[PDB]
C-alpha cells in the first residue's frame, strides 16, 4: 500500500474495529470526488486502498465514519467523523498512513509520509 | 457565548491569532445554512459568535481557515482547512468551547461541553 | 497568574474537577524543591498558583493527580499521575499554560507560552 | 514482542528516528526499577524490548528521551520527556503497544493492548 489508515479507540484501549472510512480525491471542477472506501480490520488498519499508479499527485480527504463506531458501543459522540486533508506526491511517489486517534469527545490525525 | 473556538499552534506554543471561523447550520431541507463567523483574536479565541437566544437545538458545522496565520509566519505553503459537525443543545442549553491544535502534519481537536 | 494548568477528559467533554496539582523547582543541589500546588475548579482550571516575584528562570515540574476526580465519577480502577518537567523563563518572563486531555488509555499535553 | 513503542513526528510527518526509550517497572519498595531501553528504528519502533516471560503484571513507566531527539533537530522544545505509565497483564498475558505523537510543545501517548 502506498496509502493506509489505522484508527485507534482511547476509550477501550484497542486498535478500532470496522468502522467506515471513505477517501476523497479533489476534482479539476474543485469539488471532492469519491477514490476509495473500506472497514478496518482486527487490527485497525485498512490496506488496499489504492494501488501506486492510482494514487497520483492530488489533494486528500480522509474520512472516518466515528459516530456509527461510537454509537455501536452505546456511546453517543461528539462528532460525526474525523476528517483529514492532505496533499499527496507533490514530489513524487510516497508510503503514506493517517492514524487517527478517537475518543467520545475529541480526536487526534496524522500524516506520515515514508520514502522507501 | 454558548460557542467559543480557541486555536493554538503545537510546534510554536502559541495561540493561533486571525485565524477565520465560520459557523453554519442544518437547516429543515438539509442545506448548511451560515449561522456565525469571527476571527481570532490575539488569544486564539473567538467569542461573541451568538446568544443563547440563537443557538437552538440543532446540527452545526464549524469551520477553520488557517492560511491568514500560516501566510504572517512567513509559511505560506502549509495552510488549514478543518471542519467538525456537531449536535448542539440536545438536551437543553450548554456551553461548547471547541478546541484545535495545529501542526504541519497533524491536527487535534477536542470538544468542551458545560451546563451553567 | 503567569502559571495555570487546564485538566479535561475526553470521554465525558468536560473540565476535570478537584485534580491535585504540585509544582517542584529544580534547586541549586539538584533535587525538586516543592514550589506550588493546589486543586482544579470547577471549569478544570487552576490559577493563583504564583506570582511573576516568584515565578523566576528555573526547571519545574508540574504533577497531575486525577485521583478524586475519577473516584467521584464511580471509576475507583483507572486514575493518572502524569508530570512534564520544563523550562521556565529562559528568555524574560512568560504565561504559561500546561493543558491536558485525559482518557483511560490515552493522554495529551499541551503547552502554551505567551508574552504579555 | 509483547511490549513495542512507535513514535512519531508531527512536524516532519514521520516516525522519530534513534530516540532514546527508556522502561521502568514499579518495585515492590515502590521506586521505579530499570526494566529496559532502546533506541526507535527507521520505521520509528522499537520491539524486543522484553520477552513474555519477563513481562509481568505490574505497573510500568515508558520515558521518551525527546528533549535530545528535538536538540538534534535545531529546535529548543517544551519537554524533557514524554512519559506513559500503565498497568500490564492484570488479566494476564496481552501484546502491549505504547504509540507517540510528538510535537514542540505537545505530546500524546496512547497504550493499545491486543489479546492475539
Ligand atoms: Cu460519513
Ligand atoms: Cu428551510
Ligand atoms: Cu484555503
Ligand atoms: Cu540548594
Ligand atoms: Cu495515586
Ligand atoms: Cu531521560
Amino acid at each position: 500500500c502506498p496509502l493506509m489508515v489505522k484508527v485507534l479507540d482511547a476509550v477501550r484501549g484497542s486498535p478500532a474495529i470496522n468502522v467506515a472510512v471513505h477517501v476523497f480525491r479533489k476534482a479539476a471542477d474543485d469539488t471532492w470526488e469519491p477514490f476509495a472506501s473500506g472497514k478496518t480490520s482486527e487490527s485497525g488498519e485498512l490496506h488496499g486502498l489504492t494501488t501506486e499508479e492510482e494514487f497520483v499527485e492530488g489533494i486528500y480527504k480522509v474520512e472516518i465514519d466515528t459516530k456509527s463506531y461510537w454509537k455501536a458501543l452505546g456511546i453517543s459522540p461528539f462528532h460525526e467523523h474525523a476528517e483529514v486533508v492532505f496533499t499527496a506526491n507533490d514530489s513524487g511517489p510516497r508510503r503514506y498512513t493517517i492514524a487517527a486517534l478517537l475518543s467520545p469527545y475529541s480526536y487526534s490525525t496524522t500524516a506520515v509520509v515514508t520514502n522507501p
